[PDB]
RNA sequence: AUAAACCGACGGUAUUGUUCAGAUCCUGGCUUGCCAACAGGAGUUCCCCGCGCCAGCGGGG
């Protein structure tokens, strides 16, 4: 497991499918098939371009338009009962079929992911989320604003939510396990990045 | 097919050498951009795949 820091060129960030297909050349595999990274977007506006913190299972190498600054091996080494800081960027939802009777692929009923527009709902969805992993002892659920897409056809969107709190480590593995795998949907358009710190 | 018809105005040639546009000059003095203001109602968020479905839960992009 790999941590870095990234940097992508202006002209190479648009869309947030503009900084997967071009954090995606880090990584020369093909079909490896991949994600096997997860990233988090903290700044958004160039120069030199949006900075942006990378979990990867691989050594990250730069290209011209994404520059790698730093890079780091990195080994996860969680007790129990221990109180932690985290920050996570997640895109919280709830899978219903559509109230419009919109024709899917199949020709059946086409299902929607909405937005949980509650606090209440949000945090719910995160100790949810955690679970026996560990235990939310004070969470600060930070409104974003909605991000939309392009490609390959389709105009999309994805509301995330920035939570940033205090927990409890009550599982090791299963916590290590959520931190390498992600947490939610959205994981390629920089969600499900659990940051971890000590108080 | 007409004072028409047939029917070259042709050949040869550096415009050349010399030349500071120079010296003098504050654009200065006087100027509030002020008065009024919840962003809140909202779970739609576009494409696949697996398992559910008076519910929905996930995995990819």
């Amino acid at each position: 497991m790999y941590l870095s820091k990234v940097i992508i060129a202006r002209a190479w960030s648009r869309d947030l499918y503009q900084l997967h297909q071009g954090l995606w050349h880090l990584f020369p595999n093909r079909p490896d098939a991949a994600r096997d990274f997860l990233f988090h977007v903290e700044k958004r506006n160039t120069p030199e371009g949006c900075h942006v913190l990378l979990q990867s299972a691989q050594m990250p190498v730069s290209t011209a338009v994404a520059t790698v600054i730093k890079t780091k091996q990195v080994e996860f080494q969680l007790q129990v009962g221990v109180p932690l800081y985290f920050r996570l960027r997640a895109n919280p939802i709830k899978t219903i079929l559509d109230n419009q009777k919109r024709l899917d692929s199949k020709g059946n009923i086409k299902r929607c992911r909405v937005p949980l527009i509650k606090e209440a709902e949000q945090i719910a969805w995160l100790q949810r989320k955690l679970g026996n992993a560990a235990r939310v002892e004070d969470v600060h659920p930070i409104s974003e604003r909605p991000q939309y897409f392009s490609g390959d056809g389709k105009s999309g969107k994805i509301q995330t939510v920035c939570f940033e709190g205090v927990l409890t480590i009550n599982d090791a593995p299963a916590l290590i396990d959520l931190v390498q795998q992600g947490i939610g949907p959205a994981k390629s358009m920089g969600c499900g990045l659990l940051s971890l710190a000590p108080l």
